[PDB]
């Protein structure tokens, strides 16, 4: 229903706020993470519902939506906040790692390594902040009829952006798919975030009811 | 290469297809799909030695881009070719399993009703073949390319092909880069059901310096 402008505006003002972390073995730095991201994920859910098109979804396929994409987003949202940070992860202000903690964890020096990449590559791209939103939308949106014309809306808006950045046709459909390919490299990330999860010792769901409804 | 139109690329990339194996006759199910797919995997390294720019890169980044979205592309031509058999995958010509078949099968629980879905997707959409070329390439090019320049300038001109099919069929530019935007979001579900296929699979960078020898 609304305008391309107003669309980034509502997405601005819906964005999370950056919360504040709590030398390392496996498991306090992981005690770390899961207590940033269980945080972090409080205010995700506050930050969908105030995505364009979500709350009109069925409460089932909200929390569907929630519980595939939750782990993109919170990396969507480390990569941002580490791209003026070569060779860094800004999970927090308080907690800034190199590549070389992330040895800690085992099998965390990979997904570690893609997620400096995607950094870099955000950074290469020179990622704008209206554009950011919009890819995190649209991470909500794909991962899980009305949700296509809603996604639909989020490439105009994009396309918009491109276009009063002064970019011609080509760049900007160019741009377009190159930002839309890195979410494949993200739910690559995620899908080998979820397995290390899952090599671990025993909510979410529970979670996303509790405060969706 | 970089010098090619977006016809000289469409046309390019056609005749660099590989043919629909079938699975082997024995009147007498990971098995066949296993042989099916090592046979597949030879005609996908002359396919890719095919695709424009990419005989440009190092012998080392080729190894890796095919190690990394090999599965990618046989699923996007399982998906492909099962197209017109609605709630049906069509792995071979002779070998065409539905869900209640497919529900029998090893590790194939997951990613079945996914490859379907996709197999719906591309149907209602109505995807072309000179689409599907273009996403396959893409899909070669793209999924190991953060596990280069050149890369990121062949990837803009297949982008830049797809966009003139879609406005030569027709299509307002509004139509062309939402198009284009539905088809990318496609591949973030591919790589999804790559993964789970390759952990199934889990339970190489040889052979494939091997056949790029020729
Ligand atoms: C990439 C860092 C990370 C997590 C993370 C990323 C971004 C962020 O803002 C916060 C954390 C991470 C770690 C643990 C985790 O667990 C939450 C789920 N619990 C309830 C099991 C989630 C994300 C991670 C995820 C999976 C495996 C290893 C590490
Ligand atoms: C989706 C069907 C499939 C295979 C397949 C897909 C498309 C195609 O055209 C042909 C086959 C599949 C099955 C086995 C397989 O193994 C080859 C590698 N071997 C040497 C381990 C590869 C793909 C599969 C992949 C992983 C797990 C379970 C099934």
């Amino acid at each position: 229903s609304l305008t391309a402008d107003q669309m980034v505006s509502a997405l601005l003002d819906a964005e999370p706020p950056i919360l504040y972390s709590e030398p390392f073995s496996e498991a306090s730095m992981m005690g770390l993470l899961t207590n940033l991201a269980d945080r972090e994920l409080v205010h995700m859910i506050n930050w969908a519902k105030r995505v364009p098109g979500f709350v009109d979804l069925t409460l089932h396929d909200q929390v569907h939506l929630l519980e595939s994409a939750w782990l993109e987003i919170l990396m969507i949202g480390l990569v941002w906040r580490s791209m003026e940070h070569p060779g860094k992860l800004l999970f927090a202000p308080n907690l800034l790692l190199d590549r070389n903690q992330g040895k800690s964890v085992e099998g965390m020096v990979e997904i570690f390594d893609m997620l400096l990449a995607t950094s870099s590559r955000f950074r290469m791209m020179n990622l704008q902040g209206e554009e950011f939103v919009c890819l995190k939308s649209i991470i909500l949106l794909n991962s899980g009829d009305h949700i296509h014309r809603v996604l639909d809306k989020i490439t105009d808006t994009l396309i918009h952006l491109m276009a009063k950045a002064g970019l011609t046709l080509q760049q900007q459909h160019q741009r377009l798919a190159q930002l839309l390919l890195i979410l494949s490299h993200i739910r690559h990330m995620s899908n080998k975030g979820m397995e290390h999860l899952y090599s671990m010792k025993s909510p979410l769901s529970d979670l996303l009811l509790e405060m969706l409804d």
